[PDB]
């Protein structure tokens, strides 16, 4: 599972790469609810998550296994699906980035 954590890190790097930037960018940094006018965001979302936070946790060796890492990535998408009207542009972007994630996560080495 050092090997599994390296697969996870590879996924993370891909998610942050220019390849996916057109739909990944809203996930780069924590949602700035204040800035955006989303004054209910932190009443609705108990545990914010974003790719910069996942990167910091990987860098700090916070994740002890692939499943812990995946839980944070899925939390980030679930927060998006919870908060937003399902026709919002950001939800379309979340679906696309999550397709990238789930297909490559599935290729995890034993
Ligand atoms: C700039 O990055 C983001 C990332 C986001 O999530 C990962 C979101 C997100 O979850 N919702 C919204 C968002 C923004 C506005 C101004 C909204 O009001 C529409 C008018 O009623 C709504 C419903 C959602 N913007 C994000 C921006």
């Amino acid at each position: 599972l050092s090997e599994q954590l390296k697969h996870c890190n590879g996924i993370l790097k891909e998610l942050l790469s220019k390849k996916h930037a057109a739909y990944a960018w809203p996930f780069y940094k924590p949602v700035d609810a204040s800035a955006l006018g989303l004054h209910d965001y932190h009443d609705i979302i108990k545990h914010p998550m974003d790719l910069s936070t996942v990167k910091r946790k990987m860098e700090n060796r916070d994740y002890r296994d692939a499943q812990e890492f995946a839980a944070d990535v899925r939390l980030m998408f679930s927060n998006c699906y919870k908060y937003n009207p399902p026709d919002h542009d950001v939800v379309a972007m979340a679906r696309k980035l999550q397709d990238v994630f789930e297909f490559r996560y599935a290729k995890m080495p034993d």
